């Protein structure tokens, strides 16, 4: 309703002016047919002919909004109107194209270039085209390039179409207010008047008032073209938008568009095309015959107004008019850009058309930069403004550089970073602050996660919508998202103290660690991977890549937001996590002890952490299962020994019988000296043996198995009323076991009691374990009594019993065949347990089913329901119970007992039974246990391969002496405590800078050769092969077919030659 | 839901059966257990809304068919033995 | 739903069907196959033509050569 009460109409209310004929008035239209002011006497009022057309016909549906509008109405209105109404961003450039009314036909291979380069440039740069509107001519040329554009790119080319209302053939048919018309392609050659091209998007129709005749429309067109140049660029440099002007063909009215353009403040470049004809070849013949622009000779001069006399059919005054026009037009001789067909005329229209809009704007390079980066366009930057010899204002450049950031541009930073801009001098902390408060590019999440750690450090609430987001509050946010005891960089105290005092100091000494973290909080994938390969500590960056992506995925889970966000925050973790595998088997492949340097040295950028640790904190499977990593926790397995040779028995040897440990091989001071926090031969060795982590969890594993034996001791035997040694040594053990494992509870890595509960509740085997201790305390409390409780306790200590003996499976666990299989017994426990389901539905039928034949008159008893489970459960093992199956009775072998009515169903419903449960449901148990083994089989090799590392780190945390021993180590730790009171949680390595610097380029050279190799398999490949090798035949055989043309015209020449002569 | 019917026909007969006098009210008994096998089948059919418990219901109706195969050549074999050995071991037995 | 619901689905569903059928077309026109029996024919139609390029080269040849024979 506002496109009426905003846009105004004219219709013909005249006296009705024959001239000619009788019927035709001044406006053209029938002399009943009624219902400027000069002669026509037109009638403002509120339009009536605006909406959606629907094309119906023509092959492709294409459906196009269009308005009916005045001649005169003002150019900020209707930009208003594709602005709001139409929701058409601004355009990046501006394409009007200009040429002749009447219908004509080009060469083919003109076309087809023409309307390839024409769509490619609406494509790349965003553009708007600017026609017509109705389907003749060079617009009928542009909608046959939009049909090809619809045959095969997805795009939705903007091509709004300026048409004289008055001219389009059935405007009954488009009368209608926000209402879909329908409309037809069909021409009728008979009417004078014209269809609209199929194909165009919008249409501003225009209505002087008159009908069949045009001029309706230029100057409207030409006020909203200036209009929309005196628009200022979203780039805000100081540019409006760029307006060029293509001319194809043409007639006497382009010379004057021509000179119009030209002769204009800003002037207006303009791209002519040669081979069409008439006025776009005479401009043409010009610009090659021109010598210094209106400095033409008489020759020239003659041939010129010969060829408009005679392509034109003019007289000699016309002529004459003609070309001074053309000269007026070739003083400016810069402006105008010539496209010719084939030989040295950049063989594409678009070249033409960049490369003439970048001369006619005449500015710096910054603005052709900023223009390039606007159509996003590297490869004109490339070639034309990165020129040799190209001169560059100082800070121009790292001002681009910033403009390229926040747009998202990979190859326009790949451009800047090969032209001399480096990281290191432009990287500033406001410079990271405003990139990090930037609004353009892709959408991101990183406002919710700013707006929930400042929620939860100030609990305010929702941010302000002018909230400037501080790098304090990323570093809190990538403190949430790390989890664990993570501290970024920007809240420690350093930081903090430069940010307040400021807001090569300020510079990053990693720039390139900054623009990781920042791309991957934005969700901007391909900056990231480009990132990734530029800096040090790659493989870092690529854990923590994956860590805070695969975090910032169950954020947006929790969040309830969308979807797809998850799932591309999902693909970018497995991205990174691949992108650090594949570095990992570079790193294994070129040199095994500097990948293992590598994988163990502390990352002073990443909070001290480890590339091992970050790999687990991310669960990693794949990265903690290759071969590196398992022969490094191998390495940390075993200590400080070299020994490697029929393990198991030599540090039992050293367990059991303690002079054995002097013959054993040790290892050097500084082979490998993994840490947490940075006679005396024998001594040095005791030690370096007994807090070997494969010795303690030997040395807990033999007092396991001599506690086990312990237990079984003391539950075989009998007890009096006070325990025995045995059993006070059993009660010693697990007393100790359990401040043990309220040790691990305290000694955890969060801060708070629940959180650290929480984390100690992931590994089942130790809640199972503290459960266990609890009965054991229930059980030893009911023992001390009297009776009956004592034989209440020894029956509570024969179902730890049972416990202890799954927890020695669990020991077991450790072995490299035993553990994959006892986690691939606790797969298919669920099996197990569906396969328990179906036969308790069928035990029960069954069950019921005898218990109700065969005992007709019962009282409730609790008996029956056991009666229900106890045979038909041991009928499935081998036992039928086949004196109970069909007793003889209701005879006399002794006077039997009567023949129970219905007791002959109980055998057949037994053979029923045993049949569907022994036959069917066990074998089909059998094919699901083996129909999904090779899966569970692999998944459980993996998950034993990561589960190395808990181990590992577990018993090197533990305390050297076993359980019934461990309460000496306890009281030295309680000692310890409150004399450090009275007065950092991995292995890492703490090399020095020498060793740092070998370590960052062998890192460099992996990096360089697993991108490089993947370019080089790309290039191997079979089908990028095809692929090349078919484009090249493609332009080999067009390009081949014009010198084959040339060829038959050299022939020509060469026949008409020897005839001369 | 024909079995259904049939299980709630066979439910109809076994109360008309139960509710009279002897010895027709132990016959009515012997059908309500008949009825109740056909109900914990129900359950598992009820079962078979889960998304796991579902599809392995099918599974074992799937198998059904090869399972009655190995009943035939099982029936073969088993009649085989069992006429072989009750002929051997009773020589003379009446029509019985 | 309503009638502006209904134009709505409508026009997915043609953005669908579009998307559907020409991303059919960009998956059979990037082919293996495809790609080496579009090879073949240029390079068949190039030999052949470009066989009539060596027989027109030829006769120019004798004509340069008839003409700088009489000049
Ligand atoms: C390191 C691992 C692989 C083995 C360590 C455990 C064994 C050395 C322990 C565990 C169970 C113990 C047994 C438990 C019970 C008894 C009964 C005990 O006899 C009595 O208490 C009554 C008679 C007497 O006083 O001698 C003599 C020791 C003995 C055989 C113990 C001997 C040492 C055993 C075999
Ligand atoms: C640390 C634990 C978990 C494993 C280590 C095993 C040994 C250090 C233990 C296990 C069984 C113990 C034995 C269990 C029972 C006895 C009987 C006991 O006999 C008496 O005391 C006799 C006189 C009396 O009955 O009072 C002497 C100690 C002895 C041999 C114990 C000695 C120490 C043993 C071998
Ligand atoms: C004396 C009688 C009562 C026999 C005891 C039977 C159960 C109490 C035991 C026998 C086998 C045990 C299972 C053996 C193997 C495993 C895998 C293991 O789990 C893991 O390693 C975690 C990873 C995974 O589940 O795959 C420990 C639990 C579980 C299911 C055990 C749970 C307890 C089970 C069923
Ligand atoms: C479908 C399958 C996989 C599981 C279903 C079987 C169990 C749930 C059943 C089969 C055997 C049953 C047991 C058989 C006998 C007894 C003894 C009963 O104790 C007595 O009767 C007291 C002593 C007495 O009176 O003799 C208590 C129930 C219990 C443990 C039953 C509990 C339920 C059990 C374990
Ligand atoms: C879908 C499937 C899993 C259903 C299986 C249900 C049955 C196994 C349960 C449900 C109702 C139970 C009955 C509910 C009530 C009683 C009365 C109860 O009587 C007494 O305890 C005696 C009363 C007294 O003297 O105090 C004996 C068990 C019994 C028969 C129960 C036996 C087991 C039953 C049949
Ligand atoms: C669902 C699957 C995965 C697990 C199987 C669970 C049930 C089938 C078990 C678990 C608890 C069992 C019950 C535990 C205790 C008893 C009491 C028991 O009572 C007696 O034996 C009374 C003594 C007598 O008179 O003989 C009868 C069996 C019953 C109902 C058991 C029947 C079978 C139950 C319901
Ligand atoms: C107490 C005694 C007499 C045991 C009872 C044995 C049979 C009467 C039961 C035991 C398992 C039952 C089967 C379990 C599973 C299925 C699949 C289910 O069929 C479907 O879901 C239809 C699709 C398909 O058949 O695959 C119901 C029928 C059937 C064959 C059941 C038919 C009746 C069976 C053979
Ligand atoms: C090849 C396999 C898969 C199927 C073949 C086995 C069944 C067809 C057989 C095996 C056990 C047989 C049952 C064994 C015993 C009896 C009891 C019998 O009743 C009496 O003898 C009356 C009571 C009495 O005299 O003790 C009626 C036949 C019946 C149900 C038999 C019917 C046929 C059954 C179910
Ligand atoms: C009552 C007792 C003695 C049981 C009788 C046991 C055997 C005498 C029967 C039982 C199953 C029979 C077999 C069932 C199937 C076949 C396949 C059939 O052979 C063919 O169809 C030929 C093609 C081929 O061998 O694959 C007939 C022989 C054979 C081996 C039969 C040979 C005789 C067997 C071993
Ligand atoms: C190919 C396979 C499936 C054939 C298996 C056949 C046998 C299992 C059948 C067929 C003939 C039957 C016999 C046919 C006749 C009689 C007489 C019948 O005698 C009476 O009923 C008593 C007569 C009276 O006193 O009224 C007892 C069963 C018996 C032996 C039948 C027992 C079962 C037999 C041997
Ligand atoms: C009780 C079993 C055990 C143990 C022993 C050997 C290997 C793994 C676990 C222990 O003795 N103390 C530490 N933690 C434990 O649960």
């Amino acid at each position: 309703s506002w496109i009426e009460r905003a846009f105004y109409k004219r219709e013909c209310v005249h006296i009705i002016p024959s001239t000619k004929d009788p019927h035709r008035c001044c406006c053209g239209r029938l002399i009943g047919q009624h219902v400027w002011s000069i002669s026509k006497h037109t009638q403002l009022s509120p339009t009536d002919a605006f909406g959606t057309i629907e094309f119906q016909g023509g092959g492709h549906s294409n459906k196009a909004m269009y308005v009916r509008v005045s001649f005169d109405t003002k150019p900020d209105l209707l930009l208003h109107l594709m602005t709001k109404e139409w929701q058409l961003e601004l355009p990046k450039l501006l394409i009007s194209v200009h040429g002749g009314l009447q219908n004509f036909e080009l060469q083919p291979k003109l076309k087809q270039v023409f309307g390839k380069g024409l769509i490619k440039a609406a494509m790349t740069t965003g553009a708007w085209i600017f026609t017509g509107g109705v389907n003749t001519g060079v617009i009928r040329h542009v909608g046959d390039a939009l049909k090809d554009h619809a045959s095969k790119s997805r795009g939705k080319i903007c091509t709004i179409g300026i048409a004289p209302w008055g001219i389009v053939e059935n405007q009954e048919d488009l009368i209608g207010r926000d209402v879909v018309r329908p409309y037809q392609t069909m021409s009728n050659p008979m009417s004078k008047l014209t269809v609209l091209n199929s194909m165009h998007s919008h249409f501003i129709l225009a209505d002087n008032g008159t009908t069949g005749k045009y001029g309706a429309e230029v100057k409207l067109r030409r006020q909203l073209e200036k209009h929309i140049s005196l628009q200022k660029i979203n780039t805000r440099i100081g540019q409006g938008v760029p307006v060029v002007a293509l001319i194809v063909e043409g007639g006497p009215n382009v010379i004057s568009i021509v000179l119009e353009y030209l002769r204009d403040t800003p002037p207006v470049p303009v791209v002519v095309c040669d081979g069409s004809g008439r006025a776009s070849d005479i401009l043409a013949f010009g610009h090659k015959y021109s010598e210094e622009g209106g400095l033409i000779n008489e020759s020239l001069r003659d041939q010129l107004l010969v060829t408009i006399q005679k392509t034109f059919t003019y007289t000699r005054t016309q002529a004459q008019h003609l070309f001074i026009i053309l000269m007026e037009c070739m003083k400016k001789k810069e402006l105008i850009t010539v496209f010719r067909m084939g030989s040295e005329g950049h063989q594409d229209i678009d070249l033409a058309i960049l490369t003439a809009l970048l001369k006619g704007a005449n500015a710096s390079a910054p603005d052709q930069l900023s223009l390039a980066l606007a159509w996003n366009r590297v490869d004109i930057a490339r070639s034309q403004i990165f020129i040799y010899g190209q001169q560059w204002p100082v800070g121009s450049l790292e001002q681009a550089m910033l403009d390229a950031l926040v747009l998202d541009r990979v190859d326009f930073v790949k451009l800047l970073i090969e032209n001399g801009v480096s990281m290191h001098r432009f990287l500033t902390i406001s410079r990271l602050e405003e990139l990090y408060n930037t609004r353009h590019g892709p959408s991101n999440t990183l406002y919710h996660l700013v707006r929930d750690v400042k929620k939860r450090e100030y609990p305010k609430g929702n941010l302000p919508p002018d909230y400037r987001i501080s790098l304090i509050d990323i570093g809190l946010v990538i403190e949430y998202l790390m989890g664990g005891a993570y501290r970024c960089n920007y809240t420690r105290k350093r930081f903090r103290t430069l940010y307040h005092n400021l807001f090569e100091i300020n510079h990053f000494p990693f720039p390139f660690h900054e623009l990781m973290v920042w791309a991957v909080l934005m969700k901007r994938q391909k900056m990231a991977l480009f990132f990734w390969q530029h800096g040090e500590e790659a493989m870092a960056k690529a854990l923590v890549a994956c860590k805070l992506c695969k975090a910032m995925a169950h954020e947006a889970s929790e969040n309830d937001m969308v979807d797809d966000i998850s799932q591309e925050l999902n693909h970018n973790s497995r991205d990174f996590g691949q992108l650090a595998v594949e570095l990992l088997d570079q790193s294994y492949k070129q040199d095994e002890q500097l990948a293992m340097k590598l994988l163990t040295y502390e990352l002073k950028n990443w909070s001290n952490a480890t590339c091992l640790q970050l790999a687990v904190a991310a669960k990693h499977r794949d990265f903690i299962a290759h071969t590196c990593s398992q022969m490094l926790l191998t390495d940390m397995w075993m200590g400080r020994l070299r020994m490697r040779k029929n393990s198991g028995l030599k540090v039992i040897l050293g367990i059991l019988l303690p002079p054995s440990i002097l013959s054993l091989e040790f290892k050097n001071k500084d082979d490998m000296p993994y840490m947490t926090q940075a006679l005396i031969p024998l001594g040095r060795k005791i030690y370096e043996f007994y807090n070997a982590p494969i010795v303690k969890f030997w040395f807990y594993t033999l007092a396991y198995i001599g506690y086990l034996m312990l237990f079984n001791y003391i539950v075989l035997v009998k007890m009096e009323r006070w325990p025995s040694t045995q059993e006070w040594i059993v009660i010693s053990y697990i007393f100790t076991l359990g401040i043990e494992k309220m040790r691990e509870i305290l000694m955890s890595e969060p801060g708070k009691l629940l959180q650290k509960v929480k984390v100690w509740l992931q590994e089942y085997w130790n809640v199972t374990d503290l459960i266990a201790i609890l009965l054991f305390s229930v059980g030893m409390i009911l023992r001390l009594q009297d009776q009956p409780f004592r034989s209440d306790g020894r029956v509570i200590y024969c179902v730890n019993i049972i416990y202890w003996y799954i927890r020695l499976l669990d020991i077991f666990g450790v072995n490299k065949y035993l553990g994959p299989y006892v986690m691939m017994i606790g797969k298919m426990m669920i099996d197990m347990m569906y396969f328990v389901i179906i036969m308790l539905v069928v035990l029960m039928s069954f069950g019921v089913a005898r218990q109700a034949i065969l005992f007709p008159n019962e009282e409730p008893s609790w008996k029956l329901a056991k009666n229900i489970f106890y045979m038909p459960y041991w009928m499935i093992y081998g036992e039928v119970f086949a004196d109970q199956i069909d007793p003889p009775c209701g005879q006399n072998e002794i006077q039997l007992p009567p023949c129970k009515t219905g007791a002959w169903i109980v055998p057949a419903i037994m053979a029923c039974y045993l049949l569907v449960a022994n036959i069917l449901l066990v074998n089909l148990l059998i094919a699901v246990f083996n129909n999904t083994f090779f899966e569970v089989k692999s998944i459980s090799n993996q998950v034993w391969k990561f589960q190395r590392y808990q181990l590992i780190m577990t018993f090197h945390e533990r305390p050297v002496l076993p359980p019934p021993l461990i309460i000496f180590s306890h009281m030295t730790m309680i000692f310890q405590h409150l004399c450090c009171r009275w007065r950092d949680y991995g292995l890492k390595l703490f090399i020095t800078d020498d060793e740092l610097k070998k370590v960052h380029d062998f890192e460099e050279q992996c990096i360089e050769e697993y991108f490089r190799e993947k370019d080089d398999r790309f290039n191997s490949s079979n089908d990028e092969r095809i692929r090349v090798t078919s484009e090249r035949v493609e332009n080999m055989s067009m390009r081949l077919e014009e010198v084959n043309e040339r060829e038959h015209s050299m022939k020509a020449s060469l026949q008409t030659v020897d005839i001369r002569l």
